[PDB]
């Protein structure tokens, strides 16, 4: 039995880039996942267009009205909220995901960097989490029977 | 003569971020829209009255967490408006999950930008999870008896 | 004394319901429960203050579309009471839309049909998402500090 | 991988039932969905009592009650949000159905005969909907990766 | 001046039950931030103002259930503050879905403990749903429009 | 095709836990269940630490927000909320996730043991409720095809 999640990590910055290939690749090797089913958003940008080659599409309010609604319904259709997350690099888009997935009835995994697993996190990232676990835990991790935990770590 | 309360949601971790806090407050306290009185402040409203920048102890006490954490979804849900001062150079996680959790509890999202900073790109997320979105210096004068939607006058990133 | 703010469910697309419109809009004038002046009016709050009746151009605009519907939807989640002006010959999928909306916002939701028309039919999910049902002649004198629950006094198809 | 629906559709008019058929035959034919257990609402009459030939039940609220909670239950315990949707035979129960679905947080996807395809609907259907397809794309949509898309057609 | 209405959640199955119904309803009656005459009471507000104890025919009216249940519902919906007269040694399974209810719609969850058993220990996922729990005594003077987040104190089983 | 479960069961008396035993006993036979990725309570204590044989913890408030969290992500990451309702032992915490369960858009399912089917449940209870069945019809229930029914008896 497998379960599908929505790909929640920020691609901005070299810490970010980092994590989210080991995330990729965490789960490309976890049995109780169906990646191929999951919702990555950036293989679901709006009409193909890459807003690194087409800035203009910034100031258009279709293309925003789209992809903000298209990330929700990657979030209300799939089982698991995934949240890759830096603590030195907190992301207010991930903070609003997570607080939508809760609206939603879902599962919030947290996945922190093992070299940065411990640091302090924000209160409320935290509060919405339902658990929060190591990178290096998320090939073992089992979707079928998530659970309730702390995480082991500060909060500000 | 009818009256909203708010959820002052607002950062204090950086100077920007505390000089906004400062401005939005005084905003409200001249808006005749608004009961600030009976307003939520998570400030004045952190367990036991005591802040983890002022008692790093309790960065690792989860009784802590719990009841602030639990204490500020109140302050959401048991007020009519969410107010969001928002710096787009130094956006908080922190907020981003309270406009979700207000956006569950089907109250108006409002964000207010430093008149310094608003026009510049804000990301999408916070975009779409607003209602509406205004300069601080329109704070004072919001009527929030009658609040509505409307598009950021600005970029999202 | 104390005031309930609504969101004005009605159609304008036929003569027997712009007639409804104007007869409940004149019952909640002379309601001592209700602010009508801080209600949400949907002809009032178009996206720039256009409608594609007067003006079919933005009948293909998604920006019109997006405001126009967030709007609407906004209106429904910050007033008190969700009300429908309901025609039991003219059923309205909009309309029909709402009141689930208002359902999951929890809203009471009130159904006024005119009184020419007090006893037909209705849909069956008209019926099941209503609180409850009244003849429009009623809508001037409804108590909406102490709204309650009851069975429409007519069919279902 | 299957998902399964609940069969919002009108059976009062004949361009009703017609697209009824249709989008019956093309759901039998679609490997994404399970039909065998999909909520269709004619299948899931209350106690088997045909209100065509027993029309007194209409004036009893339990018989009432129980249709309209079996209803819900259907949208509630299936995966999407199905909704057959002729513009110039809008239904008011099936707006309902949409808004319930979308506070269940179901993918809400509108079905419009290809004869229709382009006409206006309400602009609150149009905003319920994460899509909208013809007919003629329905044996062929991929129910497991559903996405958020804008009618190409006019809104009033 | 600013009032809250609340819905009266308690048993009346039991002496103990009774009594603490009789306590709390003074408590309101004396109490600043509430609007009493506007709050929804269950026993004042039974499908066609009949009670299952004094008519027992009633038992087995599927009607009956179906509107009373819903009007206990809509009771919870359209008032500020879910409130719980909770007897820790009589625990109510009505009561306890009311908690659940009105957590999903977003109200303050206050449970009403009296005196003599403040203290004693409380099932687990009432204290979960609850937002803060008070003694009897409190209740006359708690002030409805600032209300907060606490642990009990007290066990739970 | 199979649902997973919430087993809300009481443990404290004697036909708590004989029905307990019954309900489990039937749904081990059941086809249509995966009991092996359900939420059973008694199987899921936090940090495995039995709270009879150290009583302490009823003080500790970190225990008690874990146990209650895990147990309301038991309900809301399953698709079926199980009710063993025993009408003479009635419990105030079953009670509450009848309602969290109702939130979170599942099926609700009360099981009564058959020798006391029959005798008056609380309204709330019968409200929550989509369906309430006998403890011998839950080994052959169907879960992929649930389904709205009003209890075959009283009711306070």
């Amino acid at each position: 039995p497998k379960k599908t999640i929505y790909f929640g990590a920020g691609w901005f910055t070299d810490r970010q880039n980092k994590a989210y290939k080991e995330a990729m690749e965490a789960l490309k090797e976890n049995p109780t996942i169906d990646l191929e089913n999951s919702y990555v958003p950036l293989d679901n940008q709006y009409k193909g267009i890459r807003v690194d080659e087409h800035p203009e599409y910034l100031h258009d309010k279709v293309w925003a009205t789209a992809t903000y609604n298209n990330d929700l319904n990657g979030i209300k259709t799939n089982d698991i909220m995934l949240g890759v997350y830096i603590p030195d690099e907190e992301d207010v888009g991930l903070g609003m995901e997570l607080g939508y997935a809760l609206s939603q009835g879902k599962y919030v995994l947290l996945v922190i960097p093992d070299e940065d697993y411990g640091k302090p996190i924000n209160l409320m990232s935290w509060g919405v989490s339902d658990n929060v676990i190591k990178m290096s835990q998320l090939k073992d991790f089992n979707f079928n029977k998530p659970r309730f935990d702390f995480y082991e770590g500060a909060v500000y």
